[PDB]
């Protein structure tokens, strides 16, 4: 019933994988994890398999790993990160200590294609359509990725998208100070802890992306916080009191009144040369006040996006129950609660 194990150790950690998994080669590890890239031999794909570093050793590890499971398995869609494969070797609930997830290669980011390859606003057209059309079904099951920049997005030969997250990290202060890339396709809001944040802070992060395919070159390149707030408010303007007044930190509202007041500049002379199509869309979502940004939605309805968008094939997901959010849990029962998940696995129909 159950398939069987075989051992391997890769980098002194040990792997314990179905026998289908072949031909094992680390691709990276980090703090929460390490991957390999794997034949499956059951299919005939070229897998990634992540093996969870050490998954249950605190309750907010617990529950991450119990987060990350989820997510996986409820991502149904193209230009999303579908979950092929969930498996522990352990034969009981006493067991389990382990977990696995496998899902389609990835190899070749959009940050190799912006970095090694010349994009017509035809290829921007199709690279941003399909981003737009993942984040809408991502939000529509109100999961928020919040880190959407090149390194996450997935680009085939095809120029074809898919939307994951490769972090193996902890996500810490210091990785997110300097001259980091970390940093660069954040919103403002996020970056700097101004209010609570919703779904268009991955927008913000798409204006951000969207740019840098235009000209080949970082939107805001910071070298701190403090120095990205400042480009990021040349481009589009210091902010009103309407916005002010949304800010909840008395104290980072009370920084940006200290600035010096600008206009919003002018777009087309910023991105010169842009199909005048690109630069509108660009202005609305590059909006500091994120009431006022552009929705996933709404933006595959631009009509710089009139080539591609087709309203009866870009779905939402189904209703996706996110009340573990806000229970406290025990290591054990998180445990538990990922190892239902584990064993209800049902695989994609291979398609
Ligand atoms: O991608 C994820 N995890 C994951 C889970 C399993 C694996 Cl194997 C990987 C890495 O895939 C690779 C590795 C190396 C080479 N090629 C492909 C990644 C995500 C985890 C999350 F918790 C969230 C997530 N994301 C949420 C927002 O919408 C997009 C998906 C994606």
């Amino acid at each position: 019933e159950r398939p069987t194990f075989y051992r391997q150790e890769l980098n002194k950690t040990i792997w314990e994988v179905p026998e289908r998994y072949q031909n094992l080669s680390p691709v990276g590890s980090g703090a929460y994890g390490s991957v390999c890239a794997a034949f499956d031999t059951k299919t005939g794909l070229r897998v990634a398999v992540k093996k969870l570093s050490r998954p249950f050793q605190s309750i907010i590890h617990a529950k991450r790993t119990y987060r990350e499971l989820r997510l996986l398995k409820h991502m149904k869609h193209e230009n999303v990160i579908g979950l092929l494969d969930v498996f522990t070797p352990a034969r009981s609930l006493e067991e389990f200590n382990d977990v696995y997830l496998v899902t389609h290669l990835m190899g070749a980011d959009l940050n190799n294609i912006v970095k090694c390859q010349k994009l017509t606003d035809d290829h921007v057209q199709f690279l941003i359509y399909q981003i737009l059309r993942g984040l809408k079904y991502i939000h529509s099951a109100d999961i928020i990725h919040r880190d959407l920049k090149p390194s996450n997005l997935a680009v085939n030969e095809d120029c074809e998208l898919k939307i994951l997250d490769f972090g193996l990290a902890r996500h810490t202060d210091d990785e997110m100070t300097g001259y980091v890339a970390t940093r660069w396709y954040r919103a403002p809001e996020i970056m700097l802890n101004w209010m609570h944040y919703n779904q268009t802070v991955d927008i913000w992060s798409v204006g951000c992306i969207m740019a840098e395919l235009l000209t080949g070159r970082t939107l805001f390149p910071g070298t701190d916080h403090i120095d990205q707030l400042k480009l990021i408010l040349r481009l589009v303007g210091t902010p009103g009191a309407e916005l002010l007044k949304k800010i909840s930190s008395e104290s980072a509202r009370n920084y940006i009144q200290s600035l010096t007041q600008m206009p919003k500049m002018n777009f087309a002379n910023v991105f010169i040369g842009a199909n005048p199509l690109a630069v509108d869309l660009l202005e609305k979502m590059l909006v500091l006040d994120s009431d006022k940004r552009i929705t996933a939605a709404q933006a595959l309805a631009h009509a710089y996006f009139a080539q591609y968008h087709d309203p009866d094939d870009e779905p939402v997901a189904d209703p996706y129950d996110q009340s573990f959010e806000s229970r406290d849990l025990l290591i054990d029962e998180w445990k538990s609660l990922t190892y239902d998940e584990v064993i209800s696995f049902v695989p994609p129909p291979l398609d």
